[PDB]
């Protein structure tokens, strides 16, 4: 049966969010744009809710959670990407929501192809290891947990108690499909190393964000509230590594 923990990340996932895209009209780079900073404003609102209901989460220090959400806010969001993409459309479009899905052809006529193909490795990553709902549960929750600042957090203890009580139950994810001892732990290690790989293209992802954010007059793209919030309050820190990745493997 499923571990009761994952039960309770299944309960508490953000329900769907449309886009607002007006669909009727043309895309124009300006459209697009400004609908995903809108309903990546949406998603940031959903974040903050769920880790509310997030077990562990509400008894770190408020600052931690705050931090926390500022830095990983983007892996969050492109991984629900890659998780819904996967689902809906067997990983073959950008489901960024039921009014805002971008086939191929849509991406080649975008204003921003080679971020759409980043992003896109992420839903084919999901088709090639056959991720399960409980593993990508568990290893969601890891992402919220897996940068921290340089000085540590307040609630040092409580945060890592947390965080290693999510990875014994990613690790019994694994154990619902994967019997036998030798494929149980090298499904640890892909699954791990795909978040450390994350790292990575998350990284090109925030060098887009802030040479948009800085373009956006010019761009005529405007960034709703929240997340020109956790952009000024972060994003030049994280782009510079000035805060600590947390890595499972050297
Ligand atoms: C890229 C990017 N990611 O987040 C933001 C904000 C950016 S951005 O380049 O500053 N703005 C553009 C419009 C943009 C592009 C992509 C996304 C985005 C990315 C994602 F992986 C999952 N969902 C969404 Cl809505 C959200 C906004």
């Amino acid at each position: 049966l499923i571990p009761p923990l994952i039960n309770l990340l299944m309960s508490i996932e953000p329900d769907v969010i449309y886009a607002g895209h007006d669909n009727t009209k043309p895309d124009t780079s300006s459209s697009l744009l400004t609908s995903l900073n809108q309903l990546g404003e949406r998603q940031l609102l959903s974040v903050v809710k769920w880790s509310k209901s997030l077990p562990g989460f509400r008894n770190l220090h408020i600052d931690d959670q705050i931090t926390l959400i500022q830095y990983s806010w983007m892996s969050l969001m492109v991984f629900g990407l890659g998780w819904r993409s996967y689902k809906h459309v067997s990983g073959q479009m950008l489901y960024f929501a039921p009014d805002l899905i971008l086939n191929e052809q849509r991406m080649k006529e975008s204003s921003f192809y080679s971020l759409c193909l980043t992003m896109w490795q992420i839903p084919q990553e999901f088709v090639k290891l056959q991720v399960s709902q409980e593993e990508f549960l568990c290893m969601k929750v890891l992402l919220l947990l897996n940068t921290i600042p340089l000085e540590g957090l307040r609630s040092q203890t409580q945060f890592e108690e947390m965080r290693s009580s999510y990875i014994r139950e990613l690790i019994k994810a694994i154990g619902l499909r994967q019997k036998g001892v030798v494929s149980s732990s090298q499904r640890f290690y892909q699954l791990t190393k795909l978040l450390d790989n994350l790292h990575d293209l998350v990284k090109q992802l925030h060098l887009y964000c802030l040479n948009t954010f800085i373009q956006s007059r010019a761009l005529s793209v405007e960034f709703p509230e929240m997340m020109s919030e956790v952009i000024a309050a972060q994003l030049p820190k994280i782009l510079a590594g000035m805060v600590k990745p947390l890595l499972f493997h050297k």
